[PDB]
């Protein structure tokens, strides 16, 4: 038996702005991720704009590699590499093995795979 839907919740990101790690809402749809500003953890100072989607990822020219040991307080952490030229990269951390494989599956499931013929 086997069930196909849409995998939505939350994750988190390296936030060099604080340098800590806070939590956002993260949906994938299609072949995209698209992240989430603070939810909680809202740093706002005059409180700006803030909208839904923050960011989001092509997932189309990028590459996942499971960082090891974590990163930054971190024991399990995933970093993301763009393939368009000279971006920046993105670390992501959880705080299970089952939401890790989870989430970071599914976003190799449409970088680290692409079936195209």
């Amino acid at each position: 038996k086997k069930d196909e839907h849409k995998q939505q919740g939350e994750l988190y990101m390296w936030d060099s702005i604080d340098q800590k790690w806070t939590r956002h809402y993260c949906a994938i749809a299609d072949a995209k991720l698209s992240f989430s500003d603070d939810i909680e953890q809202t740093m706002e100072e005059d409180n700006p704009l803030g909208s839904l989607c923050r960011g989001i990822l092509d997932l189309n020219t990028y590459n996942v590699v499971k960082a090891p040991q974590g990163k930054n307080q971190k024991s399990f952490v995933f970093i993301l590499e763009p393939k368009q030229q000279g971006d920046p990269p993105v670390e992501f951390a959880t705080d299970r093995v089952e939401e890790l494989f989870e989430w970071f599956q599914s976003i190799r499931e449409i970088t680290w795979k692409i079936d195209t013929k």
